């Protein structure tokens, strides 16, 4: 814990914590490819258990850093292709607006116009399939981007179908288990409750609630260590193993759309450093980063350029966070909080420390 990291660190986090009124948070900071961690305050209030490195957050949407990578990896096996139509993993899919949709656009938020949130009423397969037939595009595929937890949901439902497995298995299988990320779940087992830190919404304790397309789109918890190794792994996917992982991961961060001065991947969000601060605090505004944009198709998509600002905010009801890596300096940074605090002072607080780095 060289003091440097130390005193930047806690000359950030700590008038966050305090203006934002943040119960409890755990921060690790990858220097060197090496990680470092903090915690502070309270995983439980009422039962006053304190943050630790074994307490577990929800991810909320960081948690599309797992999909887009377990589809990388579909991917990379041969198992599906971003350029084939979404009908053919759902041939149930019969609705003539569906012509022309390709996997890419669900998995990029460009299918034109898919809701942010899944209608409460959907809750089984058939109310899924209605959902989908029903829904009425506002724009031609591959044109807009509406950043949508329905639309990066059935990329990740649809694109373990091929392998037989369901998607959290697959997830385990494919990604967690490798990557040796033994605290993350998508369902926490009743063993791992007592590490589970409640999220605190207006001053109520709460957990994320079941959902349609939960899993895929928002529903992995994790912990401190682990998220830290999960941003190793996305530094460095070269030090991966098995081969079809250290592929998806490069495909996660491959460039396929560009909209102002961001691009898009499999679930994360990239842009060239160095960036301008200000551009991805004011970008990572709900006013923005949920606004339909216009985008430019990146044809072919760029490989992942290592001169990157690659990141994702995240958020349930009770719990915000947020993940970022500069591949090039071997740079990162993991903010995990049980209260939604807003997006662009999290993306301050990380930008203030990791550009103090270097
Ligand atoms: B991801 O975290 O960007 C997507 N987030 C969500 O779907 C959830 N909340 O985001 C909104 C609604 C914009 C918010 O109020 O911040 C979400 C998933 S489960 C839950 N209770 N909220």
């Amino acid at each position: 814990a060289p003091q440097q990291i130390n005193d930047i660190v806690h000359r950030t986090i700590t008038p966050l914590i305090e203006q934002q009124k943040i119960p409890g948070m755990a921060v690790a900071v990858i220097y060197q490819g090496k990680p470092y961690y903090f915690t502070w305050g309270y995983a439980d209030i009422a039962k006053k258990q304190p943050v630790t490195q074994q307490t577990l957050f929800e991810l909320g949407s960081v948690s599309k850093t797992f999909t887009g990578v377990l589809g990388g990896d579909a991917i990379a096996r041969g198992e599906i292709k971003l350029s084939d139509p979404t009908t053919k993993y759902w041939p149930e899919l019969t609705a003539k607006q569906w012509n022309g949709i390709t996997l890419l656009h669900l998995a990029t938020y460009t299918a034109g116009g898919l809701p942010l949130q899944v209608p409460d009423e959907v809750k089984s397969s058939s109310d899924l399939l209605r959902f989908y037939q029903n829904w009425q595009p506002a724009w031609a595929p591959g044109t807009q981007r509406l950043y949508a937890n329905s639309s990066i949901g059935l990329f990740g439902a649809l694109a373990v179908k091929p392998s037989g497995l369901s998607f959290e298995q697959a997830m385990q299988t494919r990604v967690f288990q490798p990557l040796k990320l033994n605290h993350t779940w998508i369902n926490v087992p009743p063993a791992e409750e007592k590490n589970y830190a409640w999220g605190y919404r207006e001053g109520k304790a709460v957990h994320v609630s079941p959902g349609a397309l939960d899993a895929e789109a928002y529903g992995v918890k994790s912990t401190i260590e682990d998220m830290a190794r999960w941003v190793q792994s996305n530094l460095k996917p070269l030090d991966i193993n098995e081969k079809t992982l250290q592929q998806g991961i490069q495909l996660a961060q491959s460039r396929y759309w560009q909209t102002g001065d961001m691009y898009q991947g499999l679930g994360w969000e990239m842009l060239d450093w160095p960036v301008n601060p200000d551009s991805i605090i004011n970008g990572s505004d709900n006013k923005i980063a949920l606004a339909a944009r216009p985008v430019k198709a990146i044809t072919p998509p760029t490989p992942a350029v290592r001169a990157s600002w690659v990141h994702k905010t995240g958020a349930t009801g009770g719990f915000g966070s947020y993940v970022a890596f500069i591949p090039e300096k071997e740079l990162g940074i993991v903010m995990l909080a049980n209260k939604n605090y807003p997006n662009p002072a999290r993306v301050d607080a990380a930008w203030q420390i990791l550009n103090a780095l270097q």
